[PDB]
């Protein structure tokens, strides 16, 4: 197939159509990088979905964190329900990465359990990129991290069509020459019929775990389930079950090799230390090695990928972005944050993981599965396009200006922005406060210190005023149950150091104080301040004061910005004849 087809009930509204457009056109004019400036709440998500299908191409849509990349995954589903959109994660996101503390003397195993949804997907992801040309792939940084080759993969593919020839028991074996997939048991898995017309219930394969068991009877191929059958087919293709699968013959060889390292470096470990003399490592080496070649695969094995794959040291490792086609794209979400940290991914892997080769609980060949560098990253783009309120530095000096769009649907627009003294900032900011709660509006505090909140919190709650919280990490469950609490009256205010912390996206907030807006800190940045600001713009009335005194530099080009942002967000409700009317949203339960 390769037909993109973008469902959606409403239509390009604000200047998404400048936007989209653009992109687009820059995309086929042949450019490289692209940056969208788009304002929080003007609808980011669907002006990209709207490019992406202009283009009909694949992607994968990188956003830094589990959760995020969640939103964007089911967003982009309703979106096209009728093409291949996959979830591809890791237990980078949550477990244990297998170090030691010297010090307490402390080992700490690799420890995470299969969670198969996981799994699944990350095994729906791969076999898409090699089927259809309309796929879309959402996934954390962690896509970035070494995998099994790509060609060894359209390689030990199961091909199976009609017509052909195969014993009943010669595919039998191609199938657990892949670390078969549910060709065993709680059952006989898939034995039943048999002859030249067998039966054949090849069933969990990772790549569709969602209940599809394919039937191919002397191929044949016709999809069933665990009750009954349904759909026809005359084609179909299985995948291994493993990223990580190799070829006996290959593994073979690779043993010896792994062998001739752990020999051969134990006598550069005798001669120069005598950390347990060098050894120790023999533990666990050797009895991989056993249940190596006993097995395809074992414990610990994609700490052996190097080896297996049979690459020279030093290699740049395989990756998800390996698997795309020659000319795909990437979207990159919430760029000036997942950049950077994407950047810093193999530097603190090395990091922990020289450690243990140090102890020797691996071996330098283990230092060879790691995560991308960002210029091996770089040499692997096709063309991207960056998303972002607030770009960072690379994404300009790489890209050739940029591409607005800061209109709201709901035409609302960017606040005034006010900057008072330090002195007498407290019963100011209870004035300017009691007056919110007499016309039914919520305020948000910021400061700096976690002693300075609670200093607050009190004082305010002295002051009679239905207050909120002081403790930054107050879990995440009561955490969502207590923004509930304000959007409905229980409270008014609410005190916190970071307000860039997801789910402060709320309607019923006029006011919004930063109470030491000169100060040093990463929260009292450009790019950090136009951000808390947009949590002042949900609303008709956003005001944010800013108590200081003097006036940063990070200070000026925020407000600066926010201002020539809001001027052109009125002129343009001029001409349409728009009246800004706050945004409303349900409120559910916990
Ligand atoms: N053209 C449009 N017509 C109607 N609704 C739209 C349109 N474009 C976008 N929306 C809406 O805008 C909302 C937020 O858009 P989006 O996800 O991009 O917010 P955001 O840009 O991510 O905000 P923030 O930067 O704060 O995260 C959604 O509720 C979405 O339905
Ligand atoms: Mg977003
Ligand atoms: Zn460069
Ligand atoms: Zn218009």
């Amino acid at each position: 197939e390769g037909r993109f087809q973008l469902v959606a009930p409403y239509e390009p509204q604000g200047d998404q159509p400048q936007a989209i457009a653009k992109l687009v056109d820059g995309l086929r004019r042949g450019v490289k990088h692209q940056t969208l400036l788009g304002a929080t709440g003007t609808g980011k998500t669907f002006t990209i979905s709207n490019v992406i299908a202009q283009v009909n191409k694949p992607t994968l849509v990188i956003a830094h964190n589990k959760t995020l990349a969640g939103q964007l995954y089911s967003e982009l589903k309703e979106f096209f329900p009728h093409n291949a959109v996959e979830y591809f994660v890791s237990y980078y996101d949550y477990y244990q990465p297998e170090a030691y503390v010297p010090q307490t003397d402390t080992y700490i195993e690799k420890d995470a359990k299969i969670n198969d949804e996981i799994d699944k997907l990350r095994h729906s992801a791969t076999s898409a990129l090699f089927e259809r040309r309309d796929v879309i792939i959402v996934a954390s940084v962690s896509c970035i991290y070494g995998l099994g080759s790509p060609e060894e993969y359209r390689e030990l593919v199961v091909s199976l069509r009609v017509g052909m020839e195969i014993e009943r028991n010669a595919l039998l074996r191609r199938l657990v020459d892949i670390q078969y997939d549910r060709n065993d048991i709680f059952r006989g898995t898939f034995r039943v019929r048999g002859d030249v017309v067998e039966i054949f219930p090849a069933s969990r394969d990772e790549h569709c775990i969602r209940v599809e068991f394919f039937g191919d009877e002397i191929e044949r191929e016709v999809d069933a389930l665990t009750g009954k059958v349904l759909g026809e087919r005359e084609h179909v293709a299985i995948f291994p079950a493993s990223h990580f699968v190799t070829r006996e013959e290959k593994m073979r060889l690779a043993i010896q090799n792994i062998e001739q390292e752990l020999e051969e470096r134990l006598a550069e470990l005798r001669a120069q230390g005598k950390l347990l003399e060098a050894q120790r490592l023999e533990q666990r080496t050797r009895y991989d090695l056993e249940m190596m070649r006993e097995m395809g695969f074992c414990s610990g094995i994609e700490n052996y990928s190097r080896h297996l794959a049979l690459r020279p040291p030093g290699s740049t490792p395989y990756t998800l972005l390996d698997y795309f086609p020659d000319d795909f794209l990437i979207i990159v979400d919430e760029s000036h944050v997942t950049l950077p940290q994407l950047r810093g991914m193999y530097n603190g892997d090395r990091a922990r993981k020289q450690v243990l080769v140090d102890h020797g609980f691996r071996l330098p060949s283990a230092l060879d599965n790691r995560p991308l560098t960002f210029e091996e990253f770089e040499q692997k783009i096709n063309q991207i396009i960056y998303v972002s309120a607030t770009p960072g530095p690379y994404e300009l000096e790489h890209s050739p200006g940029v591409v607005e769009q800061i209109i709201r649907p709901t035409g609302l627009l960017d606040p005034t922005i006010d900057v008072r003294p330090t002195k007498g900032q407290i019963d100011d900011l209870i004035g300017e406060i009691r007056e919110r709660v007499e016309r039914n509006e919520r305020t948000l505090v910021t400061t700096l210190t976690k002693k300075m909140a609670e200093d607050l919190t009190d004082y305010l709650k002295e002051a009679g005023i239905k207050v909120a919280y002081l403790h930054s990490e107050i879990k995440t469950l009561e955490r969502i149950e207590i923004i509930r609490d304000l959007r409905l009256g229980k409270y008014d205010v609410l005190v916190g150091i970071n307000l860039l912390r997801e789910g402060l996206d709320i309607p019923e907030v006029s006011l919004v104080a930063i109470l030491d807006a000169d100060k040093e800190g990463f929260l009292r940045s450009e790019r950090s301040l136009i951000q808390t600001i947009g949590r002042a713009a949900r609303n008709a009335n956003g005001h944010v004061i800013m108590y200081a005194d003097t006036i940063t530099k990070s200070m000026e080009i925020a407000i600066q910005e926010t201002k020539r942002r809001r001027a052109i967000q009125e002129e343009y409700n001029r001409k349409h004849g728009i009246v800004p009317r706050t945004v409303k949203k349900e409120i559910r339960d916990v």
